[PDB]
């Protein structure tokens, strides 16, 4: 079993490097980050522009859906954070806090909640209703290249380029678990599994890891894309069969058989780094995203 990514469309607008790419939980939408301090919103299934969201001062790093698709949240190197509603375009809150570069962000499910890393070598919780910060984790002796929170929302996993992923009780602040396999390459991304059993890591070694948390064993590897310089996400494609897509240096989108590890499509296109790249909730669609040499965002989809 393999899948046809095939491309539908491409989204030019972004005058700068891609930086993000993240659909709405409810599946009509596609928010994208650059680093031309801008938010752009298209429709998922034809790509179609919808609106730019502009306020931050510097490049944006990452943005982040609310559970109910009304709200974004934006990681910047102006060092905040930004609460956006989609549909009004407003900025609700400013989260100030963080002493350097926001690199990354996330909603929990109930979107009471903001998690943020940073270059200062922290996370950050936040508020969502009043935008005040309820808790500074001295996370890591490196920038934090990601943050996520589980599918209850009551554990955050971290990564940063110090080589290290932890897990943090949300209501303590406490470091539960260190994970690091016996290299010590900076970890660019982290996230929990859909259902939140396993962490899916990736490496600046050009390796994908999938982790059992629980057991502090790596059960997974998937390896054949290039990934030794930059952030890349990496997802699980769960709509049709189940699969791990990731971006790569050598400008593809990798497609990985989640169970037998194997290389099962690569989708050719990009002219740069494919920074980013996201599954949708409900369609087989992937959205893609390439830095200043492109500056483009690719639809392909599956039948
Ligand atoms: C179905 C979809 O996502 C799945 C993705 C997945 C699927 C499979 C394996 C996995 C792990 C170890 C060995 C092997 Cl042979 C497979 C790991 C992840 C998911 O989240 N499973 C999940 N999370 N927590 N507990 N179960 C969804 O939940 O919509």
């Amino acid at each position: 079993v393999k899948p046809n990514y095939a491309l539908k469309f491409t989204l030019a607008g972004h005058t700068k490097a891609v930086s993000s790419v993240k659909f709405s939980p409810n599946g009509e939408w596609l928010a994208s980050s650059s680093a031309d301090k801008l938010i752009k919103i298209w429709g998922a299934y034809d790509g179609k522009f919808e609106k730019t969201i502009s306020g931050h001062k510097l490049g944006i790093s990452d943005v982040a859906w609310s559970s109910d698709s009304n709200l974004l949240v934006s990681a910047s190197d102006d060092k905040t954070l930004k609460i956006w509603d989609v549909s009004s375009g407003k900025c609700l809150k400013t989260l100030k806090g963080h002493s350097n570069y926001v690199f990354c962000c996330n909603f929990n499910p109930q979107s009471n909640l903001i998690v943020s890393g940073s270059f200062d070598e922290s996370v950050r919780i936040w508020d969502v209703k009043t935008g005040k910060c309820l808790k500074t984790l001295p996370a890591h002796s490196d920038p934090v290249s990601a943050v996520h929170f589980n599918r209850d929302g009551s554990l955050i996993v971290s990564s940063s380029y110090d080589g290290l992923c932890r897990i943090w009780d949300t209501a303590s602040g406490q470091c539960l678990k260190t994970l690091i396999d016996d290299d010590n390459p900076p970890v660019s991304f982290v996230k929990f599994s859909p259902n939140g059993k396993y962490i899916l890591a990736a490496t600046l070694d050009n390796t994908l890891k999938l982790w059992d948390y629980s057991k502090g064993k790596c059960l997974k590897t998937y390896t054949g894309h290039k990934n030794e310089k930059y952030c890349i996400f990496a997802n699980f494609s769960v709509t049709g069969g189940k699969w791990i897509v990731s971006g790569s240096e050598d400008n593809l989108v990798y497609i990985w058989n989640l169970q037998t590890k194997e290389i099962v499509q690569k989708l050719q296109g990009h002219t740069d780094v494919v920074i980013s790249t996201a599954c949708h909730p409900t369609e087989n669609i992937i959205a893609s995203a390439a830095l200043e040499n492109d500056k483009t965002i690719k639809l392909w989809k599956s039948d």
